[PDB]
């Protein structure tokens, strides 16, 4: 079934960022296990494979809808200490956040519920698990310390 | 059986004071978890499940005597960070046990004795569960700083 | 992440409903288990049990849009019979259900597109579990006869 | 196998009555449970599952004797209440088993012996079965009266 | 609860539509068994009870806004070889694919978020499972050649 | 019991005729398998026990009946490929389903109803699996191919 | 331990190769499921997570070492039709042969024994899994026909 170009090139935009999202989350975990903060590296690792799976769902939709998937991760940003980490990756998942919200209001103008039901999925991934499991961890740091925090994490 | 409507009323009063620090657990338990500290969200989200039972024993007295329940809380007082949250759901215990004090004293004076046993059980798990609890993570925070007091409930 | 100040106003009312419609299920409950009708007590200790996690749904949505949950209950208003606690309840979910529609529509014009869903779900419950049950037993009652239907649920 | 016209023309008859039985069991047993009436629901839900296999093994023995299989089913006749629907589904039960019956006959008649024994397995499923149990429920309502009739199908 | 008079003729619309299509995949999985292709049996059986399922979703939900399922099915258009049987399939799924997209715009402007919802599980449904298969299959043939295509079908 | 001296007689006919059937499997199941093609091998394997089993039927009816078993073989008529061996099986049933259908109306006639039984469950075995798997083999070796047909049998 | 800067970025090289293989076996995997041909989705998707382990054992070392993995894939290059798929995956997994040999040899060089085996390790699945499955499968195609081939990998 052909789907409507707008809706193909715009969750060929999704795609790429989810791509980008999962190798953040790639260099990030590994970053947090080289520095001994095992439980930083297992949360990470969780959501590399969650994007992972974020972008197969694009994918596969894509080729369903018979477009093109567009395989270029968007450029990512990583940080360089624990807290421009987590910052980095909250950043990302705010613009993935407001990309899909976007996407889903698209879908809708042009009658593709199904691949809006498939935005609005992750939608709820990006700010109810991963976003706010970020600004958890930010609040935490803030209410308990830096040192205390990074202890909290091996 | 129409109990005394001295006790009645007075089993009324109880009840909208246990229908309320239920809500202030419901509401603290969430703030907890809000901000990730989970060993506090546990807690609370089971002192509201213990709050909902004394609410429950209350109730069911209340009609068993032929009264008419008054089901709304009364109003809560919830606190803006730990040790505010902490110190309001201890003055909320103390005010209970007070409130429960008197009760038995007016059951024992109306010869209501299955209605003085029903507030001397809720009476213990207030002085030796619920409030002992809160003054020991006040003292906690008291002992080792309030930071390391959060690191330990995450 | 901050909501809109209109959707967390709306999940705010929304919440204080639920609280109230968990208030109800809780004294006519424990009514008709004081009455003998064990059936009924069961039913409707379960939809209590519903309405609780249906407002914590709203309660956690709105803490994690950085608002502040109201937690006084509407007020409820119990029957004094089983067909006026059924009508009782049934106007009650009728009240949830339109304002719950009209809590969709409002996240979709602020494109919160989560808390849409969230709400849909409550809906669903609102009309093809809660509601839907209650029109079937006032509809028993009219059917067999209130005598009957009183034996049934014993 | 080239069947006899004449018999595959009258199994294709005994097949759009099968697949109308199907769904007249289909909306009563559905509209059955809109009432709250499961026990009703439960039967005719199993009696349209009996009525597709009796389609299907209608349809199956046409495929095998080279014809082509109607599947345009008859009209149905739901009732609005629960005497009415019980009459119009044995009214429908007695006029599939003069149906089959005449079924029989031809296929003794064209010695089409296989397909008379499909027939036969039907006929008993419909009188012993299906017709009798109708007869059976108005037979109670009659002697209970259809207020206890109706509470026994809870 | 009396849903709004067009959304409820549209179901019942959508409801023929799902009826047909169930005895379409009917005939055409049985007619795959009568040739040996035991595989394309087992597909369409299963598709077959799925819209039966889809058939009763859109009937239960007719009841419960208080309207008359219409239970006559749309005319069927079955195939006469595998090619014919698989784009007979597929204009149908395409159908219906149209037909369930209209219908969600439909509930949407009456606010009838649920009944919205329930289209879109079979919208779903329609796109990625049904009308998805019925393209590869087409596009194997196209791929391996019929002779081939109708070896792995056996 | 005595029989009926012409139902015997035919039974006698009918006896010598499983006899061959059971032998023509016996070596055809044989050739396909000196081929390699074990699927054939299996079918016809399973047949020959079939016929043997519905030859010890009727041999066990006719020594019930007083009468004497006529052990001696019809003639087989073995194909040389795949294909005639397939035509020369379908040949056989189609053979021996007019030699049970008159039977049956032999049986019938004498009022024989118990023997009549015996052989009417040996037409449906003859006309709904033995003759229409055959049909089936022929059908699919007309739409994949011959080359294709034996590949899937080995 | 600080690495030889060479290394280190010959280590970064082949990285993002290892990025892009995991990527178009991400691509090729799911064109091939979104075809029907589930046995090469089922390959490349087990190749895709291998990749993925491949890039991970490379970004781990250069940490270890001391360096900064460069997260960049290299381009892919899909194809469009199953030969070229092939034939695109058998030139990339050539290039990386040629790369992870230059590689060793580097590694030799510099006393850098650990990364060599690392290489080696990764030289070893490169020549003797991945490209030789996909010289595996052309050669199957030219040996039984594109055709039979693609039936094979339904
Ligand atoms: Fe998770
Ligand atoms: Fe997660
Ligand atoms: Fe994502
Ligand atoms: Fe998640
Ligand atoms: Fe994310
Ligand atoms: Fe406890
Ligand atoms: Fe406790
Ligand atoms: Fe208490
Ligand atoms: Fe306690
Ligand atoms: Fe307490
Ligand atoms: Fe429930
Ligand atoms: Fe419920
Ligand atoms: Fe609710
Ligand atoms: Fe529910
Ligand atoms: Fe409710
Ligand atoms: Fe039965
Ligand atoms: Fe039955
Ligand atoms: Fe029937
Ligand atoms: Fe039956
Ligand atoms: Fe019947
Ligand atoms: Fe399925
Ligand atoms: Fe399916
Ligand atoms: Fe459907
Ligand atoms: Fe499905
Ligand atoms: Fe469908
Ligand atoms: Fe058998
Ligand atoms: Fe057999
Ligand atoms: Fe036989
Ligand atoms: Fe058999
Ligand atoms: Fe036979
Ligand atoms: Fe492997
Ligand atoms: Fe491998
Ligand atoms: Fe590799
Ligand atoms: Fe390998
Ligand atoms: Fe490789
Ligand atoms: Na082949």
């Amino acid at each position: 079934m052909q789907g409507h170009p707008e809706v193909i090139d715009y969750l060929n935009t999704l795609l790429t960022g989810e791509l980008a999202a999962r190798d953040q989350y790639f260099i990030h975990s590994r970053m947090y296990e080289d520095w001994g903060f095992s439980k930083l590296y297992e949360r990470l690792n969780h959501e590399m494979e969650e994007e992972t799976q974020h972008a197969d769902a694009l994918l596969r939709r894509i080729l369903l809808l018979e477009g093109t998937p567009r395989m270029r991760p968007d450029d990512i940003h990583p940080g360089t200490t624990v807290p421009e980490m987590l910052e980095a990756d909250l950043k990302l998942e705010r613009h993935v956040r407001a990309a899909l919200a976007k996407g889903i209001a698209l879908c809708e103008q042009h009658k593709d519920f199904v691949s809006r039901d498939i935005l609005k999925a992750q939608l709820a991934d990006t700010e109810e698990d991963h976003a706010y499991w970020l600004e958890q961890q930010l609040g935490l740091i803030a209410r308990m310390g830096l040192e205390n925090y990074l202890q909290s994490q091996i």
